[PDB]
């Protein structure tokens, strides 16, 4: 099977704004998540052809990836920033959904999970 289509970064209609909490989610945390060592394999969108994954459209319904919510954040496309943080978190139950506990790319999901739960303990108040 081939791969859908991937998530849409930038849509004409949607309207923009700046929020603080916007600007850190984008400057902090995906700076930072973006860098770390197993940041890698959520980088883009779920390749299951290169992968060989031909189970994991028929489980994951909802795909999300770091590579995605980053051209989000710099096209506008969210307008608060609960929609950031509902979209990690689509990606990393994603992960533990179509994988096991145990498994290597669970444990590399579990690590990030911790390091951006810090950073949106740190998120600053809303201007």
């Amino acid at each position: 099977s081939m791969n859908p289509p991937p998530p849409e970064t930038s849509n004409p209609n949607k309207p923009k704004r700046q929020t603080n909490q916007l600007q850190y989610l984008l400057r902090v945390v995906l700076k930072t998540l973006w860098k770390h060592q197993f940041a890698w394999p959520f980088q883009q969108p779920v390749d299951a052809v290169k992968l060989n994954l031909p189970d994991y459209y028929k489980i994951i319904k909802t795909p999300m990836d770091m590579g995605t919510i980053k051209k989000r954040l710099e096209n506008n496309y969210y307008w608060n920033a609960q929609e950031c943080i509902q979209d990690f978190n689509t990606m990393f139950t994603n992960c533990y959904i179509y994988n096991k506990p145990g498994d290597d790319i669970v444990l590399m999901a579990e690590a990030l999970e911790k390091l951006f739960l810090q950073k949106i303990n740190e998120l600053p108040t809303e201007e």
